[PDB]
């Protein structure tokens, strides 16, 4: 087990230290919670696409292969509290065959994986600076 | 099953978990403040001190250590003594369901063998503001 906490600028991404696997965890935190948050895979794969879009009432889920065309989109209303200080935060659990996104204590998807593979890269993208933080080596043998 | 929960405890007071804390279970305090002692505490039920974590200054050592809720202090380990997240310090904590791994920021601090078994209900901070706590539980 092990933490690692991270700065990630607008526009920008971040080879993570310690890859997420299955039974890891990932949380971002962000003020500015017109924004996707990224789980990029090492051949350059979106594991996990979070797209938060305000005016069309919806948060979105995809994933993209190394250079292929998006998937199948999951969408999900605005409908989904505060978070630690002034920041939401966007959690994403690994759970091996799936992906449960926590938007605060609100658990707002079972996203099942369309890509697998570890994630060792992190990404946030505008439309300042997000932080991340990954629990890694959680599970045993 | 998996679940994030934050609590915003106030310098000096407890918090009762809205799910506790168990083997395979994470926590961690996000505390800017780092007075020459604080304390971070993980209670049981019974008032039990499953884990306390001393910041110790006038004397440059981390304390830990666990009591009974009518019992005394027991073994108490010392540790010694980078930082940076958001002008706050993050003390993590692991239940291993034997022990309690601590990491200050991303240096595990000490690899604690429990004192006393437990699941974890309660966590207070002391020194005299606020300090958050984000529970990753049901981990399973």
């Amino acid at each position: 087990q092990g933490v690692n906490i991270y700065n990630i600028s607008a526009g920008t991404s971040v080879d993570l230290a310690a890859p997420v696997t299955t039974g890891d965890i990932v949380t971002f935190f962000s003020s500015a919670l017109n924004t996707t948050l990224n789980l990029f895979a090492e051949n350059g794969a979106y594991l996990l696409h979070i797209a938060f879009r305000l005016q069309e009432n919806v948060i979105i889920f995809n994933s993209r292969q190394p250079d292929g065309p998006w998937l199948v989109e999951q969408r999900v209303s605005d409908v989904a509290g505060a978070g630690i200080d002034g920041k939401a935060m966007v959690t994403v659990f690994d759970h091996g065959d799936k992906y449960q996104v926590v938007i605060n204590e609100k658990t707002v998807i079972q996203y099942t994986k369309q890509i697998s593979g570890l994630t060792s890269s992190l990404s946030y993208n505008a439309t300042t600076v997000v932080e991340a933080v990954t629990y890694t080596g959680l599970a045993l043998e």
